[PDB]
């Protein structure tokens, strides 16, 4: 064989490098894999086509071998290789051509333990995470919805009932406690809502892939055992006149929860199955929408960045059709603006 002249080849090259590998994830050796690890991550992205194959045998032999061996608590593993192993299955199910075989990735995934041990290392987080904050529970979470975004997975998940595993856990005492925000000296309830906000809520919207006909109780049930949540939701938009800033992931949550209450609601309708009625003040958000909206300049001023990717497109700018100074700015307005189409 020559040297790789298309990106597939490329791809054939690397993933054929990574079996050879002997023993990954062994103190000797871990270091090279990370990287080689990096390199399938940044030839994955690469693939724009600017084949699919490759990328199903990169998910068995890669992604889910990988995270069966990141259940070691005995061994210079990190938190990282696992956000690393949760980034490459993102890379994997963006290439075009998937989304076809998604019951593929589903017998791929189920054919190792994968959900059954994510779920676990959920319910985990806290024994294992407490330096400050359950780590290893939103890395899960991550992971079980970049797989939810594929339905049959999705099915999967509530069947095993992924949402009676969420509220029982020990974490949901934590995210229960009334100091969860974005904005928090703790490191602890900061994270409590990263689990909610990036990770419950985007996973319930996905789980309703099977139509909401079913599990709509049950997620109508998960959001009732959220209660502060749902009443910091509303309070955290509030129009300026216990809170400072405004951050994008609260108009993600408010958007989340927009498009929740909203379904369930044309499901509460059908009048045939005991859709739980879920509290969350709609008026109080449309009015708060609106009046972020008409001051983009209080806005811009009070809206901050919170992750180094999110201040990327800060300092940016993206005009176009221009409501908007700053490209933060036009996904913040963009976010926000979806929230009134939904509650009218």
């Amino acid at each position: 064989s020559l040297l790789p002249k298309d990106i597939s080849q490329l791809l054939s090259l690397v993933s054929a490098t990574i079996n050879g590998v002997d023993n990954p994830w062994s103190k000797d050796q871990i270091s090279y894999f990370r990287t080689l690890l990096k390199v399938l991550f940044v030839v994955l992205r690469g693939t724009k086509h600017s084949v699919t194959q490759l990328v199903l045998t990169t998910l068995d032999r890669v992604v889910a071998r990988s995270f069966r061996n990141l259940a070691a608590l005995v061994a210079a593993t990190t938190p990282e290789d696992l956000a690393l192993i949760t980034a490459i299955l993102q890379a994997c199910l963006s290439v075009p051509g998937i989304e076809q075989c998604q019951l593929q990735v589903l017998n791929i995934m189920s054919s190792h333990n994968v959900l059954q041990v994510a779920t676990s290392l959920f319910s985990w987080s806290d024994r294992l995470a407490e330096k400050g904050d359950p780590i290893y529970g939103e890395l899960a979470l991550l992971l079980l919805l970049e797989l939810s975004a594929l339905p049959a997975l999705a099915e999967q998940l509530a069947c095993d009932g992924l949402l009676g595993h969420l509220t029982s856990a020990n974490l949901a005492g934590f995210m229960r406690r009334a100091n969860v925000s974005p904005f928090t000296d703790n490191a602890g309830a900061a994270r409590c809502y990263a689990i909610w906000a990036k990770g419950i809520l985007p996973l319930l919207l996905n789980i309703l892939g099977a139509l909401g006909a079913t599990i709509a109780p049950e997620v109508a049930f998960v959001l009732n055992q959220f209660p502060n949540l749902l009443r910091s939701s509303v309070d955290r938009l509030e129009a300026p006149g216990p809170h400072y800033f405004v951050a994008l992931v609260a108009l993600s949550e408010v958007h989340s929860l927009a498009l929740l209450t909203r379904v369930l609601a044309a499901l509460r309708s059908g009048n045939a199955r005991d859709i739980p009625e879920v509290v969350w003040d709609s008026g109080a958000v449309l009015e708060n929408v609106e009046f972020w909206l008409a001051s983009r300049k209080v806005l811009r001023e009070r809206l901050l960045p919170l992750n180094p990717r999110e201040a990327e497109w800060r300092g940016m700018k993206a005009s176009e059709g221009s409501g908007c100074e700053t490209k933060l700015e036009e996904k913040a307005v963009g976010l926000l603006e979806g929230i009134r189409d939904v509650l009218a």
